[PDB]
């Protein structure tokens, strides 16, 4: 019997190694830098020689355009042997074209009250697809100025900070030196291109690394919210898109051959309460969904093909970039259930088996007393996110709100800002929370921990 | 009898979503964007394109002149269509007029000691109402250079951070265009109207933006303590004063009429220890409480009717954004005590009652040691805020010393401005502090809870 | 028997109600932002108006001489009535005259090896009383370049960062204006005064504000180590030289005496284990002292009579402004302890004799596990400072590392610079210190407070 | 028997006060300041006058070419009396010559996909052995331009962030004077000395100090992604080199002789389980280990002598700086053991034997956990390795996925960078790890203490 166990064992453990190579294999190493230099060369430098502001620090539509006539363009451009191709730093590529879009919300989507109506011409309400503006503003002299359908225009909602945006609007595609772009985003200055009905404006290009190989795709996030104003937000994302040029390339593609060959085992073996049993379907269910992604979603690379036969086009990789956003997150949470699987196979010690029959006991207690907690925790974070929520950033929404409780438990503060939000509830709110929750309730799980411990020594000791 | 129960309960849960709402309803979503904006217009931003000074950076009344003729008009008026009207952001119009405000002490308030007399000619005492000065300073030719009583110039007291404000004062009303009020500004710089006798000038303005339906209240406080300087303060309130709009708004205006009667109806219950029945009160207290506001206060909208009649003055909307500051904190409490009700009815399970039967008998040992805690935990608060206090911001006073200690407990902490205002008791004070609270005394808690935790686990299980 | 024990009782309540209001009138309330202000305007501005360093920053002797003639003089000096007199921010005086000294060691106080005598010509030591320099350097031309003895020189040792230092030195009085003092202060400049040899410099004046009545006294100290560079640091300590002014402060100064009346009677009730006696000592002990520096010290104020009879003087603080610091220090440890002995009784209810007995028995057994654990803490601390403390700011002393490791168990922490120092023993360090200390040896001596405590409520059960 | 054990003691008492004093004497006190001020005077100023980044900002080459020919120039020379000598804050001899070096790595080392070899014609592949350039690219008109092996350019490998690195490369010695060197840089600028395969640049000086007696050896290390960009780091090593100068060096040379009779004679004794004999032998180990480096290699000091004899020359001390840093290493374990080894004598007294007997029987269970414990731990390291770590600086390698861990569970945290790089699973990590990892399982630990403490203090009271 202990040889079966011991069997499965050593299934399981190849297993691991298979998947300790994928994971190690599928991500470089120095990627991290890869990334940091793209973003400190466009979020992190002032938009102007004059200027101190970042990307990350516009505060308006004049800003706005000081940083795609600005840093923008000094950092997507750059001379250097074609000459028409540009080499980001000398090593990367600008793949094809930049494109930015806009999204733009109707006239008479809100309504004024009566009231005021002699006085505010207008208003724009707070993007939605109901409000969202199909007409040809401006000149309507091209694309930037003509709506163009989110099927027509290839490409999928994105999701912002404050919304949720369709792939559809208002986009020009840039060109492939730095003279001829800046001529086109000035007419898109000189003419109003960005007016009062503009919600969000994207810019997005894909760059590409021949040391190391990998894509670069990225996407700069500019949110105009209903109350004016400006909200940037960023993503740069590497890809690894052709996957055969190293041996060892070859030698990774082996593995996720194999790889593929367990599940299939392992869906053989799970064909038929108990913990471990509901541990081996999220594994396998996940490594299912992990498998559908890598083949008939991220092995397509028909972009890829179509791009490089006309190189003066947008290269779209939103999708492809997508995608491997959700497989390496897949990928990585079956990485951690598989791991806490090897517990199953600790039981050989006695004090091993001694602390497993523990926890499992621990299990009803607890769980009990989480309800109890969290009720108490969740009222806090809605209490906090209706006193402040208008001011703190930190309780700006209540899924923040959640978050913050757990760095105040932590000890990650800003007390200031509290304060200064409301100087009564603010120190009330800290006072209390900090008090109720991190004296006694806290201590309340360490109580129920030590009882069931203690007990459960008791009574193996007794046999 | 459980069917009684659960029919109270049942009644209950109506409540809560009924309560769900309306304060989700009373809330928007994105507001926390809209002051956040504002705020970085006025108090973040440079106050000369030379000056490296904020407003929350102020440090001299030069530093002050150079705001209100700087950012601050820079930031009140847009060109843009009037254009007489000026919108902030292009979205938000500037409602109204700004008002400027100070308040000035008398000569011979303070006494000069009979050994400097030969020395100092005059002394101005810290601001306190009965050294406020009513004397008609300067050229005396308006508003600006004579006293006007708090009734007869509308508005209440402020409570600052050094000391509490009457409304009354020197006030003048600004201009609808930047070039007006910069020649006001101008003269009142020229002939000096902010002299040694000034405690604190207000400035305070209202905003409305029409695409989300807000008003925005404004108030920037600048005190000026005795001992020369300038501490900055700003408030930025949202309201929502015209309730119909959307039929949303007709739709919470309708549970606002069905959360009426469950507070008759609990009333009504309520007429006849216990600890729930205690909870009970607190709820009905606060509910009728936020009703007394909601309707005979903040219902009366008679300032924004006499607004919109002359719309040259300055709209004081300085009471509306006060009284819902105290209905939105008192709304929030109540939320927060009508979920912790909720606790009344998780009898249901076993080891749900194994575990309120724990927490009810940890009070009575709990609540005497807290006793014993405190008068330690004050100790030390009394102790840091007489070494500290001059020195350090954190423990400036009392008040602020008991809150840095809890932020120490957590681990927020500057020890480097500790180390730096006491060299040896800073050390030992945060030392012993950290000793014998963090580590002797928060453990005293979690052994009492044990104790009592496994007393109660003993017993039930005799059952 | 209870009403003799309520009998000390009430004595205690008025020791204690006499003593809360002595140190709530000997400290003003918001003196904080007087010296804040004072801070801010010598500490936190640009040393000259194309530079960004402050006096925090100085780097360098070229700095230092950029802070003289820079912001210092124009901090000191305001225009504005005398005109002779100076009010900083109007509201304060320059009181006398500025201070400049510095100290200076002599040419062959160390000794280059004999390998590279005939590379390096001259050498300074690290400054100590030995190899303090005397000499006369310089033009001669008076008391800045003359040495004048501790005694001759009305002054003390003062304990800065990397040493202490005797009161003589090479000084120099500046003047009353502007525009003498930045001459003499060229002239220190233009010829050499600050050199090799010069270890520290000091720069002291008085404040004093009329508005509230308080002093001022100012200490800039710029230490040159023997390695080169700057060490600033910086005192700003008020004064209430002027007991009488304010009735209230007749109030306070009647309490003084009545608070003589106490200790006198407690050293009677003194005279004849226990843990209570050795408080009582303690406490009578301080209050003594604090007397005695109340009476033969800081009541003395011969300087400031001295001084008002000739103002074109420097007026020698220094003493007085260091024993205050001594009162303020043990007169809030006295006010720490006077709080402890209200345990004592507390003893009337069970639950908090309950307690009170269980603390008793704490005691004998932490005590000796705090033992065996500040030797494992003060291992790490003596490691850390071996490996870091030449790099590390944090671990810069061995009194440091101790302070440092109390900040990492609370969570505060720069581990950036710990692995920057040391990438290898850095994260062995850190890891195994938060591994050992914090999970398993605080976890030590929570493991004593639960036995001990549920064994006395064992017992006190059985009764 | 009682005597033996303290004859023991007595001996090993002296054996603490010897080796507390080498560590004590073989470390300066202030040596911290000595560094700090040369790292801010390199590290730390612009690197231009007109420009705002530091040495530990640099972003590309271009700012590295600022940096050479800008604050490192200025910050080498010094006028100041030889004069081809300069003094470093005029105390600190520039020793020898500074020498450049970079590696550099061949053209074809990567290969192109297939796909785009129409595009891209040349890429270089990341620092390797194998792929290393030792072609003589360039004007070839010397060693700045030609390889040297690391045998014939005296020379160790040296480990950087990315990568380890050979001695062996293109290199260059500057000049004694400011202006000979900016001629030789220029000249490596004008010809293109940084090209597409320049991986890393290295910075090498010394400077020696003679007021106290160090020498300084500097390394100023910047890297080349293969990605673009520049990572800049920095080594600042004090030294002591001549080991005889005053009585007080001559009085620890003495102790040096004494201890190591000591190791000789603790030899001797453990010659012939337990725990305690387990420490003992790791103490002799490293105690030897010690003396070997800080004989036949720490104690060479050949490069010193050939280097007084041509001061034109480059200094190397590379070696000698990395092995005192071995050196204190290794002598501080030693000295942190040394003190563990005191708790073999506390058993005199019944309390700490009583503490002892637990914490010996802790072990056995604690053991058992922890490994339970870290798998877990580390199985959210791996998951926040795959997820973040293209984004995340802290997460950047699965080394610091594990230090960021610890740093979240004592409350240092990053959080919005984290919720930026994935806003899905960056808050489910964050809760579920703070969740589980704080409150569940450090918890489980203190479970298992207080059973064992309360079950020995159970038993020993039956004795
Ligand atoms: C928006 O609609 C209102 C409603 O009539 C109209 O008065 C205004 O001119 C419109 N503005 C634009 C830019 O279409
Ligand atoms: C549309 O008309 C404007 C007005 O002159 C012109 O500047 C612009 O170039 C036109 N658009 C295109 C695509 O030619
Ligand atoms: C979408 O993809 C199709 C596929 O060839 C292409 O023809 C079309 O131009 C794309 N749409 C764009 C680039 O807007
Ligand atoms: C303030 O009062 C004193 C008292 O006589 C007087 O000397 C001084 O001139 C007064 N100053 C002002 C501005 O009124
Ligand atoms: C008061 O007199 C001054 C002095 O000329 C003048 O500048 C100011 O405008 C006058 N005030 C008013 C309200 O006219
Ligand atoms: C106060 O309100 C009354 C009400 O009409 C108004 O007449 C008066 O002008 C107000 N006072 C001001 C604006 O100072
Ligand atoms: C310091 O002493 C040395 C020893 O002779 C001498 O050569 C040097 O000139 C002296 N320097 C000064 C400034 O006194
Ligand atoms: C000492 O001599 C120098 C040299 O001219 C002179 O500038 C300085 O003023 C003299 N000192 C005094 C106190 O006059
Ligand atoms: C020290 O105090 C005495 C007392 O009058 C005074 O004469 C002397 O000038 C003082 N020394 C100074 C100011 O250096
Ligand atoms: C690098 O190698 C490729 C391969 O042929 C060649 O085309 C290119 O010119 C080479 N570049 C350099 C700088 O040697
Ligand atoms: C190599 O040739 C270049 C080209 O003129 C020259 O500038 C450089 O000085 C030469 N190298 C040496 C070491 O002379
Ligand atoms: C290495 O050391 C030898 C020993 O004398 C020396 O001759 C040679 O120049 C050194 N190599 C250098 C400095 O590159």
């Amino acid at each position: 019997y202990l040889k079966s166990v011991l069997r499965e064992l050593v299934t399981y453990l190849l297993f691991l190694i298979v998947l300790c190579i994928l994971t190690y294999g599928m991500m470089s190493s120095n990627v991290y830098y890869y990334t940091r230099m793209m973003s400190q060369l466009f979020l992190d430098t002032p938009v102007s020689k004059t200027e101190k502001t970042n990307f990350k620090t516009l505060s308006s539509m004049e800003d706005f355009w000081k940083f795609t006539e600005g840093s923008l363009l000094d950092g997507l451009y750059w001379k250097m042997e074609a000459d028409n191709r540009s080499f980001i730093f000398y090593e990367n590529l600008l793949l094809g074209v930049p494109r930015i879009r806009q999204l733009r919300v109707r006239n008479g989507s809100c309504s004024i009250p009566q009231d005021l109506r002699d006085e505010i011409k207008e208003c724009y309400d707070v993007y939605s697809v109901s409000s969202e503006d199909r007409a040809p503003f401006g000149p309507r002299n091209g694309t930037a100025w003509i709506y163009t359908s989110e099927k027509d225009l290839n490409g999928s909602s994105h999701w912002g900070i404050i919304a949720t945006y369709s792939g559809a609007g208002y986009y020009l595609d840039l060109s492939r030196t730095r003279e001829e772009t800046a001529a086109q985003v000035a007419s898109l200055k000189k003419n109003v291109w960005l007016d009062r009905g503009t919600r969000a404006t994207f810019i997005d290009f894909s760059v590409y690394n021949a040391n190391i190989n990998l894509f670069c795709v990225v996407r700069l996030l500019v949110e105009f919210p209903a109350t004016g104003g400006v909200i940037p937000s960023w993503q740069f994302q590497p890809l690894k898109l052709i996957r055969y040029v190293t041996t060892f390339d070859f030698f990774l593609a082996a593995c996720e051959i194999i790889f593929c060959f367990f599940i299939f085992y392992y869906v053989v073996e799970e064909i038929l309460r108990s913990f471990w049993n509901c541990l081996d379907v999220v594994i396998v269910v996940l490594s299912v969904v992990a498998i559908g992604i890598n083949i008939y979603r991220t092995s397509n690379v028909e972009v890829l093909l179509q791009f490089l036969e006309d190189q003066n086009t947008f290269p779209n990789f939103e999708h492809l970039a997508y995608w491997q956003i959700q497989f390496n997150n897949i990928a990585a949470v079956t990485v951690f259930f598989v791991w806490i699987k090897l517990f199953k196979f600790i039981n050989f010690n006695r004090t091993m088996s001694q602390l497993s029959t523990t926890m499992s006991r621990c299990a009803k207690d607890l769980f009990g007393f989480a309800i109890m907690f969290f009720i108490i925790f969740l009222a806090y974070a809605q209490l906090a996110y209706l006193v402040f929520g208008t001011q703190v950033d930190d309780f700006s929404t209540f899924q923040e709100c959640i978050f913050t409780q757990f760095r105040i438990i932590l000890g990650d503060i800003n007390f200031a800002e509290i304060e200064e939000a409301n100087r009564v509830l603010g120190p009330i709110y800290f006072t209390t929370f900090v008090f109720f929750m991190f004296f006694i309730l806290l201590n309340m799980f360490l109580a129920i921990i030590n009882d069931t411990y203690s007990e459960v020594k008791s009574d193996l000791a007794q046999q």
